């Protein structure tokens, strides 16, 4: 399930981390307005680009950090507090949040491994309302 999922996309996070990325840039093409250098990008020129690979890994990096601190799926309010009070995320509303999750659980149906999707479908909610509780709109 959603513990081994977390084990799975550590051992590869580069890898899963810009194609998850990419699958989300590609889904919802105006999110791109958050990320003015990556417009008319092919995904190999993103892949080439130091920010993209660096800015990517570090996301998901703590994105697992708040995935395995979860419990039932569950963040920790301290994790919600950390991601709204953030300045890079000055812009930001839940509904980033929800297509960047829309993207992942995706991604993850299409993919032949067992990935838990209706649980990182869950985390997403749940993140969301976390999120919005801290007090993101
Ligand atoms: C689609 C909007 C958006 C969503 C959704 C989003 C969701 C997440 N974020 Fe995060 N984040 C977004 C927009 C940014 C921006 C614009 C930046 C600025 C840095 C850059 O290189 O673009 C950023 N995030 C920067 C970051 C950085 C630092 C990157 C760096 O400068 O090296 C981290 C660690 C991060 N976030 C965490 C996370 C986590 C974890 C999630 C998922 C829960
Ligand atoms: C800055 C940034 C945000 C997300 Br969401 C994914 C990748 C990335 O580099």
């Amino acid at each position: 399930g959603f513990k081994q999922d977390i084990a799975t996309l550590r051992g590869d996070l580069r890898t899963y981390a810009q194609d998850i990325f990419l699958a989300f840039l590609n889904k919802y093409p105006d999110e791109k307005r958050n990320f003015k250098n990556y417009v008319g990008k092919s995904d190999q020129e993103l892949k080439s680009m130091a920010k993209f690979g660096d800015h990517t890994e570090k996301v998901f990096n703590l994105m697992m950090e708040v995935a395995d601190r979860a419990t039932d799926c569950v963040p920790l309010a301290s994790d919600a507090s950390t991601l709204v009070q953030m300045k890079q995320h000055s812009g930001l509303t839940t509904g980033n949040f929800e297509k960047l999750f829309v993207a992942l659980v995706e991604y993850m149906r299409a993919s032949g491994q067992s990935f838990d999707s209706q649980s990182w479908d869950r985390f997403g909610k749940n993140l969301v309302s976390a999120l919005s509780s801290a007090g993101m709109k």
